[PDB]
């Protein structure tokens, strides 16, 4: 009964990890997102991209109604998972995750691979969180937060997103208030980052060295 193309993506192989983000196996995206498996501890690696343009506006997307988890929710630029293959399993300088981010930026938003090569993708820190989308589907990940600063071109896949918009800080606040009123919905990872680190980073977009932490995994 769910969207066919999204169903086909449920077969992708995700990277299973222990609570310290050490790789321990691989499992399908479907199984990694079933609350029944999450309830037993199944945890996978993921990433969340926050992309800002020269005007310092953050690029948001509204997930399409076809997404199996949190459909129609407003959220940050891109969120997905590195796959269990040689290229994206690469742990050196989080290269696997940055390659996966480049791949999904192209697949979801239509950003050319060349505009967002790994060297343009800055890995800030990791956050561990768990949530439920519905009675059946949910999330449980150690999420690599990645930041991109560039004036990209876009050509999104409507199967992935039903809308996108660059927002200023004040515009994001009006957005968050509309979410608090149940007017609109936002994803759990965006809610967590927005309530903790987002605005701090946004103020130091030029000096995010003091905001990089590759040692600690923040437990949210
Ligand atoms: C980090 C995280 C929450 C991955 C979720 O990805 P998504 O549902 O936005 O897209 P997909 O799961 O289809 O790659
Ligand atoms: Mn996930």
């Amino acid at each position: 009964h769910l969207d066919k193309q999204q169903v086909q993506l449920l077969a992708e192989m995700c990277i299973l990890i222990d609570e310290n983000d050490n790789k321990i196996g691989a499992e399908t995206k479907k199984n990694c997102h079933l609350n029944e498996n999450i309830e037993k501890g199944l945890l996978h690696r993921a990433f969340s991209v926050f992309l800002f343009n020269t005007e310092n506006k953050l690029l948001l997307q509204q997930r399409s109604d076809a997404k199996i988890t949190f459909p129609g929710c407003f959220t940050n630029t891109c969120c997905s998972h590195p796959l269990s293959n040689p290229a994206e399993l690469e742990e050196s300088d989080a290269l696997g995750v940055r390659r996966a981010a480049q791949r999904r930026l192209k697949a979801e938003l239509g950003i050319p691979l060349e505009e967002v090569p790994p060297e343009e993708i800055n890995y800030l820190t990791r956050i561990h969180y768990k949530a439920q989308s519905d009675g059946i589907w949910g999330e449980h990940e150690i999420d690599y937060i990645l930041l991109v600063r560039k004036n990209v071109t876009l050509n999104p896949d409507p199967n992935e997103i039903k809308s996108y918009c660059y927002v200023s800080k004040e515009e994001l606040k009006e957005l968050l208030k509309k979410a608090a009123s149940g007017e609109i919905k936002i994803t759990p990872w965006f809610k967590i980052i927005a309530a903790t680190f987002l605005f701090k980073w946004w103020d130091n977009l030029n000096h995010l060295n003091q905001f990089v932490d590759h040692e600690k995994i923040y437990r949210m």
